[PDB]
């Protein structure tokens, strides 16, 4: 199959993802959320930054890739031609308080996707100090391997600001409009196959209604497991017949069965893997997000209920033309109820060949971060960089009794740490 260009109508108008639909939606008050933004928020510090620098790399970004000049438009997204170039804000702080008090406003901003640019990027100077980056992407408009790609290229930039790279030869919009995107044969019919043995997301205690949360406000914990354990955990897996997603998976399961009402749930995977549709695909920035259902279903042993899951997670993979979305859809129907939420969401950046993304002596230094999703309580997002595992939960505070989240991932990381070292639970 021969990819098709379209170069004549790179600037018009294309119809959204089922994903970007849903974010769009989700700006408002929905059946498990109030309303709420999608973007990603990262704080860099950066020891002597050149902003002239700084500022031709961001500007040679955005024309290289059509989505940063994209927009929402009457329901459909556009790659606007011509933006005027981006001219970096800069605030003259003169304490970290000062600092912290610009990072909090806009770290909470609301992205307009209707007026173009749909992102943020600022600078603060504090005297004595590294000065501050701040950068907000959305997903609506990069899914997460697009922002690694995005950030590396930043970082790359930045530190040879000389080099200059070739244009890409491929566009998301003709990504979407190719023939095999369009294609759900036996796909739908498997998943209506088993509507009755997906259980609900977990029935984790809150301490307020979610609906009754008017302005959803996430927070962060992040962690690592460091390359010698994670080297070692991933060859247990092996051993045990297990990748190692499946044995992450199926470690946050354990500690969220253990909280849970119900020891069974469904979580929402986000995978970001895309069709080989031209040989640089990979390369470039958009929506390519899919989303499936995983259910866990708890055994005599930890290793029997994590050998279930990854048997059940490598059948699901070979449906993934039919989203989640619509499987939720099929659940609500058979159950007569409105909706069936999935607001727990596992979301996996792993085998990517971003080998060294957001690495430690990295110019553009990560210090502090924060994503939202609508619609989503709890999202344990996972990638490797270094020969390490680093990980962190972007959730709801609000939503959670006062130190709950916080004991779980101390829960979790003491889990996984030791499963990595102690041979007992396999
Ligand atoms: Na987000």
């Amino acid at each position: 199959q021969p990819f098709v260009h379209s170069p004549e109508d790179r600037y018009q108008p294309f119809a959204l993802t089922d994903v970007q639909q849903a974010y769009l939606v989700g700006r408002q008050p929905g059946f498990a959320l109030g309303g709420v933004g999608s973007h990603f928020f990262v704080e860099f510090e950066i020891a002597d930054l050149d902003l002239t620098r700084l500022e031709t790399v961001w500007n040679r970004l955005i024309a290289r890739h059509d989505m940063l000049r994209a927009i929402v438009r009457d329901g459909q997204q556009q790659v606007l031609e011509q933006t005027p170039p981006w001219v970096i804000p800069a605030h003259t702080l003169h304490t970290p308080e000062e600092a912290l008090r610009v990072r909090e406003k806009l770290a909470h901003q609301v992205l307009n996707p209707e007026v173009w640019p749909v992102f943020d990027l600022q600078v603060g100077y504090v005297d004595g100090m590294p000065a501050r980056l701040w950068l907000c992407l959305d997903n609506l408009l990069l899914d997460g391997l697009s922002m690694q790609i995005l950030l590396a290229e930043l970082e790359h930039g930045y530190r040879y600001p000389q080099q200059l790279l070739p244009p890409l030869p491929v566009t998301f919009r003709d990504y979407l409009q190719q023939p095999s995107l369009q294609s759900n044969p036996d796909s739908l019919a498997w998943w209506q196959a088993q509507l009755d043995d997906i259980p609900p997301a977990p029935a984790l205690p809150l301490r307020c209604l979610p609906q009754e949360v008017e302005t959803p406000r996430f927070a962060r914990l992040n962690g690592a497991l460091d390359s010698t354990r994670w080297h070692r955990l991933k060859k247990r897996a092996a051993d045990a017949h297990l990748t190692p997603s499946a044995v992450l998976l199926s470690v946050w399961s354990t500690v969220l069965s253990a909280w849970s009402a119900q020891p069974e749930f469904t979580l929402n995977l986000t995978l970001f893997d895309r069709r080989p549709l031209h040989p640089q695909i990979n390369q470039i920035l958009g929506d390519f997000t899919s989303l499936m259902l995983l259910s866990w279903h708890p055994g005599e042993s930890w290793l029997h209920s994590a050998q279930s899951l990854q048997q059940r997670l490598s059948q699901n993979l070979n449906h993934r033309d039919v989203s989640a979305i619509r499987v939720m859809r099929q659940l609500a129907q058979r159950q007569n109820v409105p909706a069936v939420p999935m607001p727990v969401v596992f979301t996996s950046a792993l085998g990517f060949e971003q080998d060294n993304f957001l690495a430690r002596r990295n110019l553009l230094k990560p210090v502090w971060g924060i994503s939202q999703t609508p619609q989503v309580w709890l999202d344990h997002q996972i990638y490797e960089s270094e020969g390490e595992l680093r990980f962190n939960w972007d959730f709801v505070a609000a939503l959670f009794p006062a130190g709950q989240v916080e004991r779980q991932f101390e829960q979790y990381c003491a889990l996984l740490n030791r499963m990595a070292e102690d041979e007992s639970g396999w």
